């Protein structure tokens, strides 16, 4: 089984959680709940760069999360047919990847900032991010981003579609598309199993955990 | 067909790796410089930017907007990205440690001047003592000329350049780590890197106040 090493939270590990169970691959979870636990990792030479996420898998300790989900993603058949498709999936998570940056940092922003950011983000969202997604199934009229095939780009946007839905539920209302998306892949049967409740889903990082983030982070 | 194009400001910003990795692999390119927020939405009302920014790359029929996107492709398409998955997951954990390090040195100038002091010791902190032993050890962990398959990588390239910038931020950072100064030099000599670096290259200066300016105006912050 895969090991992920992270604490109990989404953080910068919970995309890895979704593309693991969307492939169909189990995984075990090693939670670090305090500093000394995250020093038991460095010292024992765990984490090349003394940070976590740190995914072991196939007797690698991979650190950086997007090290470990292109390795994940190839493995499992979910990076696109060729070195074209990859450029298309590669060019749509990293949008998704700069969204989903700032609604994960959303926490940790500074309180005097918070307002700003926040409606920020549902600008974007909405004259930037879910337009140009729109655009892409329109593009196609397909059930899947790219090669009419399931990759990480639909796994990785449907994951966003949640996050966003938490955020302000009428976002996606105006994205017919984009909500079609997200019922066809939480159908999936290895999707709807991890939405369910006791899956290693993690839920919205709440006051506790931030603290518990801060003490294991030093931050 | 056509050389690549690169839609970018005349600055290094978030181009330069890339600008990099195509003279690296011996591929000829063509620039687009973009010295407006009037060029700028041009290129948006035009449709050539994804999410309405750059860096964008036209290469092979596509526009590839996000920095990652384009640089993945190049480095498969040359042979820069290891010989199977797992080698490229050691070139991906190796190069996105040196683009958290190469983002931080990147946005040093957009820091409010009361933080300024303290974010560029953080910084040095974390390369004498991060980062730079990190790479280090890679090397003396297998003694060979580059960091993956021994045979070169992007992740010789991004490393190489990213020492160039250390270099200009403090030299004496890399002192205490003969490893790396080896590999600058050999692969500095490479035939194609040692062209680029070259007077009269694409190779971009560091970033003036002046060019910070243009930045602000262009894309509007
Ligand atoms: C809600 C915020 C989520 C919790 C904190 C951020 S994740 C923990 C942090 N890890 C990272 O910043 C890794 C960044 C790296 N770019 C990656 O993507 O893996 C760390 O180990 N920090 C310890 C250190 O840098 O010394
Ligand atoms: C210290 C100053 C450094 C200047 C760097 C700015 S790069 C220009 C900026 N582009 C991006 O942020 C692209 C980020 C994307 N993650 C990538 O890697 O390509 C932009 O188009 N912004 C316009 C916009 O987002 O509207």
């Amino acid at each position: 089984k895969p090991k992920l090493h992270y604490f109990n939270a989404r953080g910068r590990m919970e995309s890895t959680r979704w593309l693991l169970a969307a492939a169909g691959v189990e995984f075990e979870e090693k939670f670090i709940k305090s500093a000394e636990d995250l020093d038991k990792l460095r010292n024992d030479g765990y984490l090349m760069f003394q940070q976590v996420p740190m995914v072991e898998i196939d007797g690698m300790k991979l650190v950086q999360t997007r090290a470990a989900l292109n390795y994940i993603a190839s493995k499992y058949n979910l990076y696109g047919k060729d070195i074209k498709e990859r450029a298309l999936i590669d060019m749509y998570i990293e949008g998704i990847a700069d969204l989903g940056e700032m609604i994960l940092l959303l926490p940790v922003c500074p309180p005097e900032e918070k307002d700003a950011k926040l409606a920020l983000i549902k600008e974007k969202i909405k004259n930037r991010y879910f337009p140009a997604f729109e655009k892409v199934l329109k593009s196609h009229g397909q059930d899947y981003l790219v090669g009419n095939k399931l990759s990480r780009a639909d796994i990785h946007l449907v994951e966003l579609l949640y996050y966003v839905e938490e955020l302000d539920s009428s976002l996606i209302s105006s994205f017919p598309l984009l909500k079609a998306l997200k019922t066809r892949i939480s159908n999936l049967p290895t999707v709807k199993k991890f939405l369910q409740p006791g899956s290693p889903r993690k839920p919205p990082m709440d006051e506790k955990s931030l603290e518990e983030a801060r003490k294991i982070f030093r931050f």
